[PDB]
């Protein structure tokens, strides 16, 4: 029920596991489904095949942008899933989560160093 109007004055930045930078026009409260699909228009990749991991935690499809107060200048770490034959590389489908959290996200965990 996000109305039929349009006012994408606030954009965001998404970075795939491989490190691909993608910019999509979303809302401050945009939902994962909206974020994902929006990506499909950018990389074709279907939302059901796209996963979103942020802050060492996997974003649930029911999550919102305003949930964590995600501004516009945010790096949405996206991980491309793989249902077909395992690529047998760094990122596939499940290993893309633990690694997406240990590579560019671990920084947030490092803050726990006290």
């Amino acid at each position: 029920m996000h109305h039929h109007h349009h006012h994408g004055e606030f954009q965001i930045f998404a970075k795939t596991l491989t490190g691909k930078t993608i910019t999509l026009e979303v809302e401050s409260s945009d939902t994962i489904d909206n974020v994902k699909s929006k990506i499909q228009d950018k990389e074709g990749i279907p939302p059901d095949q796209q996963r979103l991991i942020w802050a060492g935690k996997q974003l649930e499809d029911g999550r919102t942008l305003s949930d964590y107060n995600i501004q516009r200048e945010s790096t949405l770490h996206l991980v491309l899933r793989l249902r077909g034959g395992s690529m047998g590389g760094a990122a596939d489908e499940e290993e893309l989560i633990r690694k997406a959290i240990e590579l560019s996200l671990k920084e947030s965990r490092n803050s726990g160093g006290y």
